[PDB]
């Protein structure tokens, strides 16, 4: 009768999803994220766990996805959009309040874990989740457990510089854009939704956003088509480098751009030219649990020891 609770904590709302032992969602509830004080934040979360416990007559396990640093070396959380909890030992405090092992991970790792636990995808030991949306990020999952790395940096694909073969493709004068992290040329600024739009403007001198370019592509516009071919080629070159070091069985692509089917259907054929001769491309799939993934991944933190 084990139940798995998963919280997706964002700047606006705290979303709880409750899953049974077969990973099916049984109940959902969302409340506003308190920003006023840590005590109000702790209560928002604990009251939801208590409500679920009462509703299902069980002590559910509790997993939580955080957009930031879940637990530093000393046990401290840091998240820009969750000021009420930042600087606090969230994991320890919630664990004491709920008398159970509350587990935390970042939102990109929860996204990857949610996909790795899709019924069909559990057959793949090593799953790489790639998010192409507001930013670029992701995570790595091995045998159903996320690989967090020393500081929850594993899977920060958006912050690896363009490889030199991107200059061979685009020209050596291709702009190396300044990233928010401070480096020059991070792939996030070419492959995110904004990067996709920037690349269009770079070639065509028109300020269209991704939806608009996609609309033109669907209507058969020649520029939009030429733009998408370049984007896909650049995505492939960048992925060639990542896949050569990670070698995942499955690459699942999520985020806003993943709704553009060309990104997951026309990518596989472009990979072999950037992979080792003896390498096989990973299976490539569009994410299957967009909306519910934050809650699923958080809940799934308790599916492994
Ligand atoms: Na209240
Ligand atoms: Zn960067």
């Amino acid at each position: 009768n084990a139940m798995y609770y998963g919280f997706d904590i964002g700047g606006t709302k705290i979303a709880l999803g409750v899953f049974d032992s077969t990973r099916r969602l049984q109940w959902e509830k969302r409340v506003p994220t308190p920003h006023t004080s840590y005590s109000a934040f702790l209560d928002a979360v604990c009251e939801l766990v208590e409500e679920a416990d009462q509703r299902f007559g069980v002590k559910g396990s509790v997993g939580i996805g955080i957009p930031g640093m879940p637990e530093t070396e000393d046990g401290t959380l840091y998240a820009a959009n969750v000021p009420a909890a930042s600087g606090k030992p969230l994991r320890a405090d919630l664990s004491a309040r709920l008398d159970r092992d509350v587990r935390l991970d970042n939102d990109a790792n929860c996204f990857a874990l949610s996909e790795a636990w899709d019924d069909e995808f559990t057959q793949y030991p090593l799953v790489m989740g790639l998010i192409l949306g507001t930013g670029v990020g992701g995570g790595l999952v091995l045998n159903g457990k996320p690989i967090t790395g020393q500081s929850y940096i594993t899977g920060e694909f958006g912050h690896m510089r363009l490889p030199v073969d991107a200059l061979t493709l685009m020209g050596f004068d291709f702009p190396l854009r300044r990233c928010g992290c401070g480096q020059m040329g991070c792939i996030e600024n070419y492959l995110s939704g904004r990067g996709f739009a920037w690349l269009y403007q770079h070639y065509y001198d028109q300020s269209l956003q991704a939806p608009e370019i996609i609309a033109l592509w669907e209507q058969g516009d020649e520029q939009a088509h030429a733009h998408v071919e370049r984007y896909l080629d650049l995505l492939a070159v960048c992925l060639g480098n990542i896949l050569t070091i990670v070698d995942p069985d499955l690459l699942v692509i999520g985020g806003g751009l993943s709704n553009f089917t060309a990104i997951t259907t026309q990518l596989a054929e472009r990979l072999p030219r950037h992979l080792l001769p003896v390498a096989r491309a990973p299976r490539i799939e569009r994410a299957r649990h967009g909306d519910a993934g934050g809650m699923r991944g958080a809940a799934f933190l308790h599916l492994t020891d």
